[PDB]
């Protein structure tokens, strides 16, 4: 299903072209602007380890963060920078762009691949 489809069909949006962060657009958003570094960004998301969720909907409010400020994993700083307002995307993320061989116990083991569906709700310049 979704993680496999991203492996098969996703665009590599890494600078290194190392397939560290693969993307599919699932719903098209509106506008020419994508967020840039410093913007306050509002999303809903559903994430899991790629082998089978943490969801913003669990907490009945959007997840907010400042883009490219190291507040989230590298793969979000990269991925969300490509998204338009109202876009839903699927990301599949190797450990290098997430929590690495160190991991982040107890939630994240060593060398974990992660999957997210992200909806970009809004963003505003600092
Ligand atoms: C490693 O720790 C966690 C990882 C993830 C979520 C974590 C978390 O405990 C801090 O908490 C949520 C349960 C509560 C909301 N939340 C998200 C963040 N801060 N508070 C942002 C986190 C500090 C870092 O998270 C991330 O960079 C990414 C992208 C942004 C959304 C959350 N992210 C995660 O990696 C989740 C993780 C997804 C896979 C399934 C396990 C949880």
């Amino acid at each position: 299903g979704a993680p496999a489809t991203v492996t098969e069909q996703g665009e590599d949006i890494t600078s290194k072209k190392d397939r560290g962060v693969l993307k599919i657009v699932k719903r098209v958003g509106n506008g020419e602007e994508t967020p840039m570094i410093g913007d306050k960004v509002y999303v809903h998301y559903k994430g899991k380890l790629s082998n089978g969720f943490d969801s913003s909907h669990d907490r009945n409010e959007p997840f907010v963060f400042s883009l490219g400020k190291g507040q989230v994993i590298k793969a979000w700083d990269i991925g969300v920078a490509t998204m338009k307002k109202g876009e839903i995307a699927h990301l599949l993320i190797k450990p290098e762009y997430a929590y690495g061989s160190a991991g982040s116990l107890p939630k994240i083991p060593s060398n974990a691949t992660l999957f997210f569906e992200i909806e970009l709700l809004d963003f505003k310049g600092e």
